[PDB]
């Protein structure tokens, strides 16, 4: 099997993903250069969601040139049928990686933070406010991360979701950059407890519970990096008032001293 986008032929490797109406392929071109491939069978697809994947290609090809940390999307084509979207193809997400790693380094844990707080960043700059951060966001290209998506257009699974990165105000609110600070911040306590800060409570209603409870106090184990464990505590301020910005994240010892 073999597909054509702008007059472009790619031989399919394999199937990387598929999600709802989308699937991703690894493939090859002309030349024997890999990428992924995002197919969109746009068929049975509502004006709303139509419009939604319209938007998220727009901000992803104009987010391009303002950072490295975004997937790279060389082209694409759009039909009243289906969407083909070429994008450099990454090793493997952060999700599936974090699934199968027994230990992290912590120095490759601090690398990838800031590859994640740089690209969400850059986001956030333009009015963008993800609002459903998770691992499987995340691409790890070249020992880097990036980042796959802008929360826009549906998510993919490899070939179920989760409330454990939900910020409180969210769950409150029945929205603003802090609110991906939380989801970022559930991502870092994962990279170094192995595990998200409401995981262990399985009834759903008490997560969402907990999740906004003052009184229900996150542990926050002590560890070496004293600077990573404030990092954490600041990210995990229910309040989005009180929790840290991208910006005083990134003027945080944590990613500015070695
Ligand atoms: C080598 O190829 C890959 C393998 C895996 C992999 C390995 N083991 N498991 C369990 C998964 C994951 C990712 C990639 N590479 C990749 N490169 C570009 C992408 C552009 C958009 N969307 C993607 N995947 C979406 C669907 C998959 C999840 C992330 C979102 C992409 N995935």
């Amino acid at each position: 099997q073999s597909m054509s986008v702008k007059g472009r032929i790619y031989s399919i490797l394999k199937q990387i993903g598929s999600g709802g109406s989308s699937k991703v392929f690894q493939v090859l071109n002309e030349k024997k250069q890999i990428y992924a491939i995002k197919y969109v069978n746009l068929e049975e697809a509502d004006n709303q969601t139509l419009d939604s994947y319209r938007n998220e290609i727009a901000y992803l090809n104009k987010l391009q040139q303002h950072s490295d940390k975004i997937i790279r999307l060389y082209d694409y084509e759009i039909t009243d049928q289906y969407i083909y979207m070429v994008m450099e193809c990454g090793n493997i997400d952060l999700n599936s990686w974090l699934k199968k790693k027994k230990s992290i380094d912590p120095w490759e844990r601090k690398s990838y933070w800031k590859n994640m707080l740089e690209a969400v960043h850059t986001i956030h700059q333009h009015g963008i406010v993800h609002s459903d951060l998770k691992p499987a966001n995340f691409l790890i290209v070249d020992g880097m991360l990036k980042l796959i998506d802008f929360g826009i257009a549906n998510q993919m699974q490899p070939d179920v979701g989760t409330v454990n990165y939900m910020p409180p105000e969210a769950i409150k609110d029945m929205i603003s950059p802090k609110s991906d600070v939380w989801s970022l911040g559930c991502i870092l306590y994962y990279m170094t407890y192995g595990k998200t800060p409401f995981q262990q409570i399985i009834n759903q209603i008490s997560k969402l519970h907990a999740i906004i409870d003052p009184n229900h106090e996150i542990e926050f184990p002590d560890i070496p990096e004293k600077d990573l464990q404030d990092v954490l505590k600041c990210c995990l301020k229910r309040d989005p008032k009180q929790r840290i910005s991208i910006p005083e994240l990134l003027a945080h010892p944590y990613v500015q001293i070695q």
